[PDB]
């Protein structure tokens, strides 16, 4: 018998509709709902036994921490049921990337959870949502894909939920990762080629069911002649860490470092992410004495993933020395 | 009977010293001086004649505006003299591609100016420094080189200045661009593959000669449940434009646009970029109505690429229309 | 008014079809006729007007020296012709790459030559078909297309039709080029942000009008344990040069190098391309004595495209030192 | 107390030797002895106590099966003694895939097997040498290493034996996988991001201890206008299988299915692979009907890594599904 998959409709792109056929790139996100969007995939019932629920109707990049809160928490029920194999959340691509993240940290559970998005609305012409959303529900029924964390199906690939990124504007291969897809979806089928490393889902130390809600953490960019004024109007406006998106290797100009040291005096962790985001990493302690500071290197992550990771870290604790540990395993 | 060209030293990881040999990531930057790097490379002498001037010592996050006011101007006073076929400047990577896109748009020359620095101390063993700065001076030796705009040579490549960026830590191949490579360098030779489409050297409506003052230009991120702080503190303590760092196609927060809008009759510009920055492009009137906002479009260009443009542009036009057309052209 | 485009169709997966919706890799290439092509994408009829005409019903791996010839020398007639502004070629996308590579060397005009393919059959779901031809015409159709050599649009792209490469199985972005690509289409607009720097089309010494028919050229591979077995093999059957795809930088196994001596002094061009193809190229006089020996070097040409030059070179030269200057110009 | 770690040397550009510091491309191979190699990395006995033995001195072009089951061999005697905590061979990068990708087959330890090799020779300026073989005695020296297959670690990378692949000429990246990256080596340590998929050394059902002959396997390339003639040729001098270096998914033209069916009813295996080596695979029965010709898919690997594995599977198999099945598990 056919697995029983659940999708969860979020909005985004894949829900959008355009003036025109020719209108690939200018339309309006979040348009039409979840049950339209499986009747236009008559070949999911040959997949699995598939229902739909509308969660909410939004354009990702105004998503919301209390969204997050809510869609994870929804899960994590879906998860509880005997009746559910799988889930499946169609989500817009601008921050795509930060609730995969998310649900990778918090939800534990090794049942499939797919994200799924398109880089086309559904009414353009060779839109990418239809065969995007078919393969999500193809992996999410598959036994193959339990225990592997959370998984994005986008552009015929299986991208792990942790590090892929929205690294390129328009064309449908906008997901990359610099570690490499784990492997492909091909007519239904699932190919492997390589597993996880980092901690997720049901090794996670974290858990949706204990969080309420989350720290605020904020984000300040990096570049020649930047001042400390983001990050002091930032910190002041509650910010309870702040991620530094660096140039090259998380550095810190030196008219920035003192506001820095004085902000972590204060209470305001500091973590060393960068704008250099197509691969390699963040060392601790190189650019800057990271030890002597009490700062937090944040090791791959760009920033907008370290900001994920930062507010569910604190939910659990608020010591440095542990901040990097969660860095650096997850 | 070589040609002459000039080393003009900025500081960075080229000139950089660590502990030992082992050391490729954790050292100091900006520790010897020009004659020393030259030194290190007694090949040069068959490629040209060199000689080496200390400009200024610097690790590169830390560059200002004037630095690179007098960085310009002492290029634009080389470029002049007959005695001066090519000028290679040695530059810390961080901000090697802000300097780059900088001397582009305003030196008004199509000699040969080439920007390189390296990825490891010059101390750390497999030091990339010393063939990159013989690519350099190989590069700015030759005729060939002439009005292709600024160049940076790292990786046995060729890259132009306008759209490479420093997209990868640690590794020796940092530096990409979306568009690719113009060309390479292999022992001594140059190798050339494309040519620049945008607006470069010496036809830009920019000259340096008649810059003695730049607008302050600052970067604001987006990211999931981001506010107008950040964007409201850098326009109060006096940016004359703000670079928004937008999710996906340089897309705004809901909560956010009220604030932009605000900012705009107030009148700082609002440039739409991304944090997306792999390929793809910005595409005006698509995620915002640039047009009833009176707002511009960064094009392809990345958030501190489009500060640079933005910062020039306006030594010149506050029109937004200008700005635009301008964002379109170099 | 509208320019005057003519799709000439060659058959290809873009004309094939599948069983289901569902199966986008496995169907039959070539089923389509170019009438029920047009009639798919009705948005034509707002870029240019447009007629097509079936040249060939072919599945492209199975395409012959004759085709190519036949194909050639219908672009020239139609590139005469008053009424014919831009010319879009439906190809399959296994030897497109070899196609689009030899009407840049042959066709003598700057009216747009655009070849387009697709990845998926037009009766799969998310086929990628209709908007890449789409895009072609829109390419074809445009003023700034011409002189920039053979085009190739997929994927949003427009790549140069000398060093693009089916450089990825399965997903719609399966043409890379070592070089970038030189701009992207989107929503019927084109944006340019490289130019070519090689010889082509209008400033091409080869002329499809003077080429009764090709030489043959044939391809070896190389790996370790490789005898000259394949090598002497083609030549006997009457391979007037052939192409040696070494491993690394065209190396040559001491066991193969008497064979290739020999084969040499008895006439036959070997050229030495490489399996190492996403970058780089094969340097003359590194790994073997190309100028003692008097074998040629194929830059940075992949195997096929290098005996796709071979061939057109050859029906003007048979100078070793010219075509090592005709590998170096095209 | 340190590791014990042996340094097998087999030749190749890291041993190679050039005229001047600016001879990077042009230069011997196989030059300098292993005593040499290992004295002039001194910081080598900080990580390790290293023994070297020279295996070999040859150009990796010139390799023979024979080259390959000595040092199986050699490989399988000290991983079995307890004197030797981790291997480390340097190699030449030709063919540096081929050997990687074998011992990952055949040698049944979980002990770290790192083979290693540089771009440039000892003698160039910026030389890669140094910092590869510190590296991989790095790699070889941590417990965290084992069970990890074959590792090769070049560019400060952690790359997987089975997949990587030169792909990219002149360049110090020049080895990639379709998969990615395993994890990153900086400063001594190493970095882990994801883990093998894919069958390997301990869980091989493949054992060098019986393995004493290796069966002649060929590859033969397709292009558009081949002819069957050295398919026939490499099976009448002896191979017991052909790998089809095919056209897009394994393509096999119209005019070269006759007499694949013929070799293979003769008894030659016929191997699907492709030349479309950057990402995918080839699927089984899109392109050819391989079930009712019997015929072999190589699933994702190149045509040099599928010789290497159905040389390897034939010493205990000449069943083709069994044969299927091992290129969809390793
Ligand atoms: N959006
Ligand atoms: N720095
Ligand atoms: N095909
Ligand atoms: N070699």
């Amino acid at each position: 018998k056919l697995a029983n998959v659940v999708i969860l409709a979020t909005g985004g792109t894949i829900a959008g509709a355009g003036a025109s056929a020719a209108n690939s790139a200018t339309y309006q996100a979040a348009k039409v709902g979840v049950d339209k969007l499986i009747a236009g995939v008559p070949e999911l019932a040959d997949l699995a036994n598939v229902r739909g629920e509308q969660v909410m109707q939004i354009a990702s990049e105004s998503i919301t921490n209390d969204d997050l809160l809510k869609l994870g928490k929804r899960v994590a029920e879906l998860a509880d049921s005997n009746d559910v194999d799988g889930i499946v959340i169609t989500h817009g691509t601008d921050t795509l990337e930060e609730t995969a993240y998310f649900l990778n940290l918090v939800q534990k559970t090794d049942k499939p959870i797919v994200v799924v998005g398109s880089m086309r609305p559904g009414t353009a012409m060779s839109a990418d949502g239809m065969l995007n959303l078919y393969n999500a529900v193809a992996v999410a029924s598959n036994k193959d894909s339990r225990g592997k964390g959370v998984l994005v199906t986008m552009n015929d690939e299986i991208q792990s939920g942790r590090d892929v990124s929205k690294s390129i504007n328009i064309k449908t291969e906008a997901f990359k990762s610099a570690w490499g897809p784990l492997g492909m979806v091909v007519e239904g089928k699932s190919y492997w080629f390589r597993l996880p490393a980092k901690r997720h889902t049901v090794n996670s130390e974290f858990d949706i069911k204990q969080i309420s809600s989350l720290p605020q953490v904020d984000i300040a960019y990096s570049y020649g002649n930047v001042t400390d004024t983001a990050y002091k109007a930032l910190a002041q406006n509650g910010a309870k860490a702040l991620i530094h998106a660096g140039t090259g290797n998380g550095s810190v100009s030196s008219r920035v470092v003192p506001a820095l040291q004085q902000l972590r005096k204060n209470g305001t962790q500091i973590i060393r992410s960068s704008h250099v985001n197509q691969g390699g990493f963040v060392l601790r302690n190189a650019e800057q004495p990271d030890d002597k500071n009490d700062w937090v290197v944040a090791h791959d992550l760009n920033p907008e993933k370290a900001r994920i990771l930062a507010m569910v870290a604190m939910t659990k604790t608020q010591d440095s020395k542990e901040l990097q540990r969660i860095f650096w395993e997850y």
